[PDB]
């Protein structure tokens, strides 16, 4: 897992796609990783999910010109937080495509921060220059707008901060969190991709279908641990 910057880090999974690690502050939860997504296809990138800021996002923006030579035209987050649009206002500024959730728009339209152009209510597969990009909303679970991006031809899912990490004990920041439903939504996740090779979390290490299953349990322990 290079380093290409002192606050990002890449892995690759496979020719197309790519996941980076970004090293941001918050406020209440200190020196924090967080994940994106880098998918390319005839010199054309689409980024999940951005830094939590315009700096970030920048380098990360040139890096992949610079090393993977292309130009960055599309743009989906997973939901409205810090860590998912935190750097599109400047992906903005240079003209990028953005699609989201509906709900993740009238959320960022709200709030002031920048607003994707176009919403889905349920589904969109978005075509990078011929390579299908398929964004589904199955139900809340971190955050009531939560979706998850599939990718049916590299058997790669990236699941947002819905999907915890294998070594995560913790439910954590689920200020925003819809606990009540987080439960039947993952598995509508586990349902839908049997077959994913490759399984990409908002926070941590990546892995296969197994954090589905740590995940519902992890939730489950808390809707008990506290109810
Ligand atoms: C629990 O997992 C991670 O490990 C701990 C040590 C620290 C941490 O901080 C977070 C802070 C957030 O702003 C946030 O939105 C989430 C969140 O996705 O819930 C996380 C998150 O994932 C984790
Ligand atoms: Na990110
Ligand atoms: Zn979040
Ligand atoms: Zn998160």
């Amino acid at each position: 897992s290079v380093k290409i910057s002192d606050d990002i880090s890449i892995t690759q999974l496979s020719d197309k796609v790519y996941t980076y690690v970004s090293l941001a502050e918050i406020e209440g939860w200190g020196m924090v990783p967080s994940n994106g997504m880098i998918v390319i296809n005839n010199h054309q990138a689409a980024l999940l999910d951005t830094p939590i800021n315009d700096a970030q996002t920048e380098m990360l923006v040139n890096w992949v010109t610079d090393s993977l030579h292309a130009k960055v035209t599309t743009f989906i987050p997973n939901h409205w937080h810090g860590d998912c649009i935190g750097g599109l206002g400047y992906l903005q500024r240079k003209g990028v495509q953005s699609y989201a959730n509906q709900m993740t728009i009238d959320l960022a339209k709200e709030k002031g921060l920048p607003v994707p152009e176009h919403g889905f209510t349920d589904s969109l597969t978005v075509s990078l220059d011929g390579m299908p990009l398929q964004c589904y909303y199955l139900g809340g679970g971190h955050a009531t707008d939560n979706i998850v991006v599939w990718l049916p031809t590299e058997n790669i899912l990236f699941g947002g901060c819905m999907l915890k990490d294998n070594q995560a004990t913790s439910i954590g920041n689920i200020s925003d969190a819809d606990v009540t439903a987080w439960p039947k939504t993952l598995d509508k996740v586990k349902a839908k991709f049997p077959s994913a090779r490759y399984v990409v979390p908002g926070h941590g290490d990546y892995g296969g279908t197994e954090l589905i299953e740590h995940t519902k349990q992890i939730v489950n322990q808390y809707i008990e641990s506290t109810s």
